[PDB]
């Protein structure tokens, strides 16, 4: 009765909520109950003015992370879609979650910003998007995740394939 | 399928947790997944460094309530233990929730007083916490619940068939 828990991270503009809506659309096709959290539609419900220092941010992963706990443990397929920028902090969503698949989109800075040149700006004027030193320095990839797709070489359809197959491989469908 | 959230409010010591809990093991017995969320524990939980201001006690609000749109949307019956001392603030949740069944135990002062394992009326008379609702906080006694049980006159089984019945009347099972 324990489902699981699809937790893509990714820095902005890898191709998280694309591959998120194709799995929940396709996991729905088979005829699962399925539950997508979009870290940044859940922001604007529960705490519009919340900021992006770091200690805010984590405040709001751990948020994400108990809705999907509490959702996945009532059987439901959860899919979350947030940057998630730290190892600890997803290390953190592991141990809370019982079964966790890790979904990394690899993808380089340079093919982000052509996909999307006018959003990336957006969210760097706006301070959510980080970059003191600059864009590449903050996010820390995960060392072994359950799924790395290169969202630069792959169309959607074969991330939504590789999803699946470990899913497959892992005994959770 | 929709399913329904049963909102249990009131102050310290009114018999929350554990008619939350006898509804939880009766509603499990009769085959539905049910949660139990206790509002108090997700926010020790989640950020127990966030203070109390109005601004920070409503964004905590919204938390519980979105947590509990999430899972009664996916035919989870969720039941809320949550002191939720204003009137307004469970319009809200009752607007969010499609199903919602607001429960008031209400006791006496005195009856509360002798069913504290915590101690916390005694803390709060020595001033080594404050704002405890039902003594120095206000308690915003609901104007139309679904249920009003008086605890210190009705056992857990007379309040856990009373709150059935209800539900029964509501057409929510
Ligand atoms: N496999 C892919 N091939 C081509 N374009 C993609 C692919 N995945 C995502 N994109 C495009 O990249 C852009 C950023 O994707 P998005 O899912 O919004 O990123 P994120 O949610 O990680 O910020 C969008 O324009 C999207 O259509
Ligand atoms: N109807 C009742 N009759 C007798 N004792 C009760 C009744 N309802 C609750 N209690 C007792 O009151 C005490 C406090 O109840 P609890 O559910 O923890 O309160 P709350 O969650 O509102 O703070 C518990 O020890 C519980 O067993
Ligand atoms: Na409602």
């Amino acid at each position: 009765s324990m489902s699981f828990v699809i937790w893509i991270t990714g820095p902005s503009g890898a191709g998280k909520t694309t591959l998120a809506n194709a799995l929940y659309k396709k996991l729905e096709s088979m005829g699962y109950r399925v539950e997508l959290l979009d870290g940044d539609g859940v922001r604007r419900k529960l705490y519009p003015n919340l900021g992006f220092s770091e200690e805010e941010r984590w405040m709001h992963n751990r948020v994400v992370v108990e809705m999907a706990r509490r959702l996945s443990r009532n059987g439901i397929i959860t899919i979350v879609s947030v940057v998630s920028p730290y190892r600890a902090w997803r290390e953190y969503a592991r141990k809370e979650i019982e079964k966790f698949v890790e979904v990394y989109p690899r993808c380089p800075l340079e093919v982000r910003m052509k996909r999307d040149p006018k959003g990336l700006y957006s969210k760097a004027l706006r301070g959510e998007i980080k970059g003191l030193t600059g864009l590449d320095g903050e996010y820390e990839e995960p060392e072994n995740p359950e799924v790395v797709v290169d969202t630069d070489k792959m169309t959607v359809e074969e991330e939504v394939e590789a999803v699946l197959k470990k899913l497959m491989e892992l005994g959770y469908l």
